[PDB]
C-alpha cells in the first residue's frame, strides 16, 4: 500500500565477507603485506571482537532502515567525491548522429526531445513506468523518480542531493532561459516549442544583453564550486536565478557547431565537457541530473549527473524518448549580478576546465569481429566473457592485475543502487599468465581451461553481488559503523591492503543499447582507465578513457590489447 513489498537488502555473514575479501586481494599485494592483513583481518573478526559488534549494529540499522547502505553509498559513492564533475563523474549517453540543415531543423528537433520529456515525465508521476523484472523477479522503481527532480548542491566537503508550474531551462550561448513547458495549464505544443526556441535563440545572440558565463563555475570542484556559490548567493538576483535552475525538469543545451570531423570518438569529447569554454564548455549547468545537448552541427545526446540514478534506468529512459521522436510570452534570461570576485572565479573555472580538455585520453573502439552471439555459443555469459577479456588486456599491457571495479545492480532489494563485482579473480590471474607467459609453455588446451574457469568464477561473482551477498557495500557499512563509534578507525580499514583495494585502476561496466547510442565516462583514479562498452550480436562497442598525465597508461593501447585479448579468447573457443 504505502510500504514497499521488495525484500530488504541482504547483510552478508561476517565470516563470509571477511573470507571473500582476503581472497580478493591475495594476488594483489605483495606476500609480506597479505600475511599483515591476514592477522588485521583475523582480530577484527575474532569471536567477541569489533567486527561482531559492528555487525549487530549493522542489524539493527537493516531493522530501522529501508536499506541500511543507501547513505553510506551516496556519500561515498558520489557526494563526498571533491573532483569536478565533468569527465570525473558526470557519465554521456552520446545519440545518433544526426544531419541539421538549418537552424530550424536544430530546432524541431530540440523541441520534439522536449515534448517527449513532457510525455515521459507523464507516464513517470502517473506511476505508468511498467516495472522492470531481473534479466521475472520486480525491481525497485525508485530511481526513475530521480531523473527530472533532483539537483546536486555543492558543498565544502561534502554535496547535498536536493530532491523537489514547471520549466527547462534551455542553454544557449552560455546563456539560461526559463522555457515554461504549459501556458494556461494546457502543455505547450511541439510547434509552440519551436516558436519558444527561435525566440530564445534570437534573444542569445544580442551582445548588448549577454551575461558572464556562469555555467563555467559548475564544471570544478567540488569545494571550488561551493565557494564562488556562496559569492553568488550574497546577492538576490542570483538566489533567484539559482533556484530557477534547481527547480527545473532538465537542461536543453543548444550547442554551437563543433568545428571537428563529427566522429563517434569527437561527438563524445562533446558531451563529456562541452570542448571545454572556448567551444560549448560553458553551455552547461552540471549540478542538474540531466543535460540534454542538441548541437546546431548534429551532435546530440545526454550528460548525466549519476548520483540519483545508475545507467540501466537512464537507457530505459533514453531509449523511451528516441523512440516517442519516430511518432505565448517570451522566455525569460537568467540575470546574474557578478564583481570582479565572480569574475576570478570564472577565469579559473575556465582553466581548471582546460585541463580537464587537455588530460583526457579517449577512444571509441567498435571490435568488429564477433559478439554475442559467438559468445553464447561458447556456453558463455557475454558480460562475463568480456570482463575477462578486460582483465587479459590490463594484464598483457601492464603486466599486473589491478582491482577492478564493474556495477552489478541490487535493484531486487529497496531502494537498491549498486553493489561492486570484483573482476580482478585468482581465477583470472592464473588465465592471464597462463596466456602471456611464454617461457612457461601452457598448452592452449589447458588455456582454454583456465579461460572457461575465469568465466565461470566471473559469473558467480555476479550472480554473489546482485543478490547482495558480495563485500563492497558490507565492508563500507562496517567502516562507517565503526566511524560513528570513534573517529579513529580500527585497523581493519587503515590498512594499506584496504585503501588499495578500493582504488579501481579499471573501472568498469556494462551498458547495453537498443538503439546507435553509446555511454562513456572518464578513469576514476590517476593511473586508471574507464572502460565501458555495449555488446551487440555480431559486435561489441567499447569507449576506453585514461588521463594523458600518466605515463602508463594509454587508451588506443588498452583498445588494442582488448582486440587482442578478444581474439586470443575465440581462437582458444574453437580449438
Ligand atoms: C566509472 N564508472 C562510471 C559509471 C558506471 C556505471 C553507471 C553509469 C554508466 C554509464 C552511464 C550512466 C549514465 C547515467 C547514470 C549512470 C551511468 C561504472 C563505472
Ligand atoms: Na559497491
Ligand atoms: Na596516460
Amino acid at each position: 500500500s504505502e510500504e514497499s513489498g521488495l525484500p530488504k537488502l541482504p547483510v552478508p555473514p561476517l565470516q563470509q565477507t571477511l573470507a571473500t575479501y582476503l581472497q580478493c586481494m591475495r594476488h594483489l599485494v605483495s606476500e609480506e603485506q597479505f600475511r599483515k592483513s591476514q592477522a588485521i583481518v583475523q582480530q577484527f573478526g575474532a569471536p567477541g571482537g569489533l567486527g561482531e559488534t559492528l555487525q549487530q549494529k549493522l542489524l539493527e540499522r537493516q531493522e530501522k532502515t529501508a536499506n541500511w547502505v543507501s547513505e553510506y553509498w551516496l556519500n561515498d559513492m558520489y557526494l563526498n567525491n571533491r573532483l569536478a564533475l565533468p569527465v570525473n563523474s558526470s557519465p554521456a549517453v552520446i545519440f545518433a548522429r544526426q544531419h541539421f540543415p538549418g537552424t530550424d531543423d536544430q530546432l524541431r528537433f530540440a523541441a520534439s526531445l522536449i515534448s517527449g520529456v513532457l510525455s515521459y515525465k507523464a507516464l513517470l508521476d502517473s506511476h505508468s513506468i511498467p516495472t522492470d523484472c531481473a534479466k521475472g523477479q520486480p525491481l525497485c522503481m525508485k530511481q526513475y523518480y530521480g531523473l527530472f527532480s533532483s539537483y546536486r548542491l555543492p558543498g565544502h566537503t561534502q554535496d547535498t542531493l536536493v530532491a523537489q508550474p514547471e520549466h527547462v531551462i534551455v542553454a544557449c550561448c552560455n546563456q539560461f532561459f526559463v522555457l515554461d513547458v504549459v501556458i494556461n495549464f494546457r502543455r505547450l505544443s511541439e510547434g509552440d516549442l519551436f516558436t519558444q526556441l527561435r525566440k530564445i535563440v534570437k534573444m542569445a545572440s544580442n551582445a548588448a544583453a549577454r551575461l558572464p558565463p556562469i555555467g563555467l563555475l559548475t564544471s570544478d570542484g567540488r569545494s571550488e564550486w561551493a565557494e564562488a556559490r556562496t559569492v553568488l548567493v550574497k546577492d538576490s538576483t542570483n538566489r533567484d536565478s539559482l533556484d530557477m535552475i534547481e527547480r527545473c525538469i532538465c537542461l536543453v543545451c543548444l550547442d554551437a557547431p563543433g568545428g571537428v570531423e563529427l566522429s563517434d570518438t569527437h561527438r563524445a569529447l562533446q558531451l563529456l565537457h562541452g570542448g571545454g569554454y572556448s567551444k560549448n564548455g560553458a553551455n552547461r549547468w552540471y549540478d542538474k541530473s540531466l543535460q540534454f545537448v542538441v548541437g546546431r552541427d548534429g551532435t546530440c545526446g545526454v550528460v548525466c549527473e549519476h548520483s540519483p540514478f545508475d545507467g540501466i534506468v537512464l537507457v530505459q529512459c533514453t531509449e523511451h524518448l528516441l523512440k516517442h521522436m519516430t511518432q505565448l510570452p517570451a522566455p525569460r534570461r537568467l540575470r546574474w549580478k557578478c564583481s570582479p570576485e565572480i569574475q576570478g572565479h570564472l577565469a579559473s573555472s575556465a582553466e581548471k576546465l582546460q585541463r580537464i580538455v587537455k588530460n583526457l585520453d579517449f577512444i571509441v573502439y567498435k571490435f568488429d569481429n564477433y559478439g554475442k552471439t559467438f559468445i553464447k555459443k561458447q556456453k558463455c555469459s557475454p558480460d562475463a566473457f568480456i570482463q575477462v577479456a578486460l582483465q587479459l588486456a590490463f594484464y598483457r599491457l601492464h603486466r599486473r592485475l589491478v582491482p577492478t571495479y564493474e556495477s552489478a545492480s541490487i535493484r531486487r532489494f529497496q531502494e537498491g543502487r549498486v553493489d561492486n563485482i570484483r573482476s580482478a579473480t585468482p581465477e583470472a590471474l592464473a588465465f592471464v599468465r597462463a596466456v602471456t607467459d611464454h617461457k612457461a609453455a601452457v598448452p592452449a588446451s589447458e588455456k582454454l581451461l583456465l579461460l572457461k574457469d575465469a568465466i565461470r568464477a566471473q559469473t558467480a561473482y555476479t550472480v554473489m553481488a546482485i543478490t547482495g551477498m558480495a563485500i563492497d557495500n558490507h565492508l563500507l557499512a562496517l567502516r562507517e559503523l565503526a566511524r560513528a563509534m570513534c573517529a579513529a578507525l580500527p585497523e581493519m580499514f587503515m590498512d594499506e591492503t584496504y585503501l588499495m583495494s578500493n582504488r579501481f585502476v579499471l573501472s568498469t561496466s556494462q551498458v547495453p543499447t537498443t538503439t546507435e547510442m553509446f555511454c562513456c565516462y572518464g578513469p576514476v583514479v590517476p593511473n586508471g582507465y574507464g572502460a565501458c562498452y555495449n555488446p551487440q550480436p555480431e559486435t561489441i562497442l567499447f569507449c576506453i578513457s585514461s588521463f594523458h598525465s600518466c605515463a602508463a597508461t594509454s587508451s588506443s593501447k588498452f583498445a588494442k590489447a582488448v582486440e587482442e585479448s578478444l581474439i586470443d579468447m575465440r581462437d582458444l573457443c574453437s580449438l
